[PDB]
């Protein structure tokens, strides 16, 4: 008998991949040059192997968190929601700005799936828990929750956030941003959350869910700002 989850399994070559990503990142970001990637992988693995893939906690990821400590300039943070492809394109241009995935820990896991199983050191390449159908506390979900929190707490000055203007929910309170990030911005260091709405011809800052974002933020004594981005590709140049 082998247990079958609703979600897709661990990505093939996942151990080999994460390790290789760590080696590459260290090579190209000179300040990380002396990070031990085998120790980093071992701490990643350590967080989820031999554990039921539904009893994962944030503490499990702390050994890895500590190894992948990176405090980027907090005034240079770019958050995003659902519209990740464009946000990375952006930081591949501006290049002083940072999304989570341009940090080591996020770079290591972006687009990847992993999970283990109780009591053995094996990795499940056949399936992993679905956040909806099976478990909210899986290894992937707990990973992003944990780093999303630390990332957003770090932030300062003006934090900019990208949102998708073709979605029915421009701001989703149940997304990683609406659920974890927004609530961890510190009023001490963050003055403004500036929202960018990307039109994938009318003013989408008026939107109800944007107005709802304005409420969450306003109640943290942080100022809110919203700008339409009519022609997206034109923004990429005019930066
Ligand atoms: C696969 C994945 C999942 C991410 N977060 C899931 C999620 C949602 Cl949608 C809502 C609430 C919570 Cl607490 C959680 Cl954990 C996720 C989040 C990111 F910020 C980034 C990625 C990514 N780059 O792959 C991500 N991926
Ligand atoms: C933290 O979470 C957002 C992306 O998650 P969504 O579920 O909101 O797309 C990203 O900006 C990270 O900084």
């Amino acid at each position: 008998w082998r247990q079958q989850w609703s979600g897709p399994g661990t990505t093939k070559r996942f151990p080999e991949t994460v390790l290789a990503r760590c080696v590459k990142y260290t090579e190209i970001h000179p300040e990380m040059r002396h990070v031990d990637c085998q120790s980093v992988w071992d701490a990643f693995k350590g967080a989820f192997i031999s554990k039921h893939p539904c009893d994962i906690t944030e503490e499990d990821y702390q050994p890895l968190m500590k190894l992948g400590t990176q405090t980027v300039p907090c005034n240079k943070i770019l958050l995003w929601s659902r519209i990740k492809d464009l946000a990375h394109q952006f930081t591949q241009v501006q290049r002083d700005m940072f999304t989570l995935e341009d940090t080591l820990l996020g770079y290591l896991a972006d687009d990847l799936t992993w999970c283990g199983e109780f009591a053995t050191s094996k990795i499940n390449y056949q399936s992993c828990p679905d956040w909806r159908k099976d478990c909210s506390n899986n290894p992937v979900s707990v990973f992003w929750k944990t780093v999303s929190r630390r990332f957003a707490e770090a932030a300062c000055d003006v934090v900019h956030v990208m949102l998708d203007g073709s979605r029915s929910k421009i701001f989703d309170k149940d997304s990683t941003f609406g659920s974890v990030e927004v609530h961890n911005l510190q009023p001490e260091k963050v003055q403004t959350l500036e929202a960018w709405v990307i039109h994938g011809s009318r003013d989408l800052c008026q939107d109800p869910t944007i107005k709802e974002l304005e409420s969450i933020i306003s109640k943290r004594n942080i100022q809110f700002s919203c700008k339409n981005i009519y022609r997206p590709d034109k923004f990429l140049q005019c930066v």
